[PDB]
RNA sequence: UAACUGAAGAGUUUGAUCAUGGCUCAGAUUGAACGCUGGCGGCAGGCUUAACACAUGCAAGUCGAGCGGGGGAAGGUAGC
């Protein structure tokens, strides 16, 4: 099981006389080959951060259709004000994406496409927004079934 | 046979945060200039400013099988 790291930022709360700081850490599980999952973690030191980060992106799972190595068809997703833009590639060409993107995809097992950001760049947004496209990616199967007809039919 | 296949972000407003929004950076390119340094070859390029003023040399001649004159070389013949 992969594990990626995307982030990590040290944030602070004010109380009588002094401030207490923390640390958040986002990180992205994934298996290779269309398991992915994302999750947040806040604790006092890093470590502990990075480690309720990792069960809660364990935790937080879903199941995504590739076609090979690579989309099924263009993707244009959002969440807040960041906005992604993603599309297939033909084989040999890479990841060409952001690296909120590309541990999403890597995790998730893309190996053949490009990105683009709109929008706000930051890192859980981001996240969030390609999670969501990547699930609501459809296929093929799904649409002959959905449609009440054959997959040749549908091409 | 082929004539196309293509898109990455980062820093900075606050005791934290999200958004909006400017500024700055990472690329490619040049008829370039300057600083330090400097072996060779091939192929290219070389007043972007004063359409400012120009010394000097060269950059448009050729035809005697169109024509009349006129020159200077030799040769031959004569004499002394």
């Amino acid at each position: 099981l992969v594990e990626k790291l995307v982030a990590v930022d040290r944030v602070a709360k004010v109380v009588k006389g002094g401030r207490i700081f923390s640390f958040t850490a986002l990180t992205v599980v994934g298996d290779g080959n269309g398991r992915v999952g994302f999750g947040r973690g806040k604790a006092r030191e890093v470590p502990a951060a990075i480690s309720k980060a990792l069960e809660a992106a364990r935790r937080n799972m879903i199941t995504v259709d590739l076609a090979g190595t690579t989309l099924q068809h263009p993707v244009n997703a959002r969440h807040g004000a960041s906005r992604v833009y993603m599309q297939p590639a033909s084989e040999g060409t890479g990841v060409i994406a952001g690296g909120a993107m590309r541990a999403v995809l890597e995790a998730a097992g893309v190996h053949n496409v490009l990105a683009k950001c709109y929008g706000s760049t930051n890192a859980a947004n981001v996240v969030n927004a390609t999670f969501k496209g990547l699930r609501d990616m459809t296929s093929p199967e799904k649409v002959a079934a959905k449609r009440g007809k054959s997959v040749e039919e549908i091409q």
